[PDB]
């Protein structure tokens, strides 16, 4: 109805973000039980979307599930399970494109539970770093893509500093981060040429104030984390934009720093030369 | 015995590459039954050092180690398997370690069967890229560590372009080699600070002409391909000179654009806070 017309706004030639880019959208957020994820999920019931949650906590899912009705959402779901389980993965978009009917954006944010300790044959947590944390997002991603064929749909990957630079006491979680670089920046480039209308952005984040991490880092690094409140906003923004990369971090140095244009630059020629 | 006094020599304030850096060296060469790996191996033996070489093919190894002691090489042993076997990477590295008395250096080259192909709906070749190409790696690394830390000794990472920067085709491929660069500079970081004195060298390589390049690439890419011999012989003077990346790509532009100084930067200034 009415307007606020003392508010400001800006001048152009063109875009920004507006919280209806979410209205209605139907969105999946990973991961969601606790922390950014959550927040995520919070963020996206106040915009008005459908939101499916999926961690392996029902309990709490139903209390994100709970608060995101309230908040405005137009709908909200959990499906519950472990992301260790593919077939799970693979039926858990199946079931909340069903709940929703359709789906908008698909945002992975998830990963299996690590700590800092120096490396030595916990070949196990490996695997498991690459099974949950990379493996599990590629058979999402695919059961999803038609779905968002359909919707011009947008998949939003969480990563990490640790997924564009090095850092000790992360080997394996690097490792899988890493991964997510390799595999959906590739896919990216697949769907340019093969006219896939579906927006990949990856998140790269440093240090978030979630329980998890703060714990994690207790006594160990000592450093400024951002808040998990605007670092999940941030992440929906730069997904609803269709944004290739986002960057958020404490520090502006180091949002500058992990940018690569010696990167873009080399991919730049090999697709002028596609061109 | 003799000399040649007419072989010029240049002036210095120090370091080279010589052969007699890998003269007595024991030195395993993995995916060596064609390609880089039998390259390296051959190199390796003109070089005179002992060499235990794997694959699945057991008669190609046989001729491998057979032109090997030809060569020179102080001796030459194999042991057949599969990298997807991850009992046969651990037993296989002690059982080379035995044949040798000893490990100098680890060279991980052998990757799983891969074609240039979009991606959609091969879960199947995602992980067992991750497996061969990454795991295997992790795991013969940890069998490996006892004896490259008696040895002061090197472990090298055959990598690829497709492991620095994004190209179509190639996601699953791209991913597991973008895994291997999070990883291993992540335990480079941890053996610096637990002063594990065993050297990483991650080899970045443009399109080399091996068979199975050349015929992957037949029709889809239309590039110049280096030649495998010089290329074996520069991922091996790289190890032996203990340097941490190593480039190697037809195209000088493309050498220049896949260093990351920013990357280097960002990690100098965590490891000036730890200092
Ligand atoms: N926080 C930071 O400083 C930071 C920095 C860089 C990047 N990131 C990235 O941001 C994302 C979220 O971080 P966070 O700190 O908010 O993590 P978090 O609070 O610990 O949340 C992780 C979520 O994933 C779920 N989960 C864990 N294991 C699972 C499994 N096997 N199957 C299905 N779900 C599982 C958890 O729920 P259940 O336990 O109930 O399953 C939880 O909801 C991650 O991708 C992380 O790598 C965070
Ligand atoms: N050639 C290029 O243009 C290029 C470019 C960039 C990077 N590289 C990298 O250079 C390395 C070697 O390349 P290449 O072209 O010489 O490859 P290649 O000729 O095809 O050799 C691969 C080797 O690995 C072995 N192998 C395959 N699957 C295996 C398995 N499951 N378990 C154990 N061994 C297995 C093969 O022997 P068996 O089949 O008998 O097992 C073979 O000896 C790879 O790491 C590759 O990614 C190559
Ligand atoms: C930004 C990073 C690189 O912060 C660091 C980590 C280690 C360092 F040495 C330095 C820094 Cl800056 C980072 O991604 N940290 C997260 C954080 C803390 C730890 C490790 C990583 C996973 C979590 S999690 C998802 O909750 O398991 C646990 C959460
Ligand atoms: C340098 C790269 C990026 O060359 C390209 C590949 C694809 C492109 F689109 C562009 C370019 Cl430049 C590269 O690593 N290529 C290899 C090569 C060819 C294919 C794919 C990769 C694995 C192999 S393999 C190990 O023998 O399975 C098969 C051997
Ligand atoms: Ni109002
Ligand atoms: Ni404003
Ligand atoms: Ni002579
Ligand atoms: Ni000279």
């Amino acid at each position: 109805q009415h307007q606020h017309q003392h508010q400001h706004q800006h001048q152009q030639p063109n875009e920004e973000f507006r919280p209806e880019m979410l209205q209605g959208k139907k969105v999946i957020v990973t991961g969601a039980s606790k922390g950014i994820g959550r927040e995520m999920a919070y963020h996206l019931a106040k915009m008005g979307a459908h939101v499916v949650v999926t961690a392996r906590s029902k309990e709490t899912l139903q209390k994100v599930v709970s608060h995101c009705l309230e908040l405005g959402a137009a709908s909200a779901h959990y499906i519950a399970g472990t992301m260790e389980d593919m077939t799970f993965a693979e039926q858990f978009v199946a079931q909340a494109g069903k709940l929703m009917g359709g789906l908008d954006m698909l945002i992975l944010n998830h990963i299996t539970n690590t700590s800092l300790n120096l490396f030595h044959d916990d070949i196990h947590h490996v695997r498991k770093s690459m099974e949950v944390n990379f493996l599990s997002y590629v058979v999402l991603t695919v059961a999803a893509l038609p779905m968002l064929k359909q919707s011009n749909g947008s998949i939003v990957v969480v990563s990490s500093l640790a997924g564009k630079v090095a850092y000790p006491m992360v080997a394996a979680y690097s490792a899988s981060k890493f991964a997510l670089d390799g595999f959906f920046s590739s896919i990216r480039k697949e769907y340019s040429v093969s006219r896939v209308n579906v927006s990949i952005t990856l998140c790269v984040l440093g240090l978030i104030d979630t329980e998890t991490a703060m714990k994690a880092v207790s006594g160990i690094v000592h450093m400024q984390a951002a808040p998990k409140e605007e670092c999940a906003l941030e992440i929906i923004k730069g997904g609803a934009l269709r944004q290739e990369e986002v960057y958020y971090d404490s520090s502006l140095w180091t949002t500058l720093l992990i940018r690569n244009p010696s990167r873009k630059i080399l991919e730049f020629l090999y697709s002028t030369s596609y061109n």
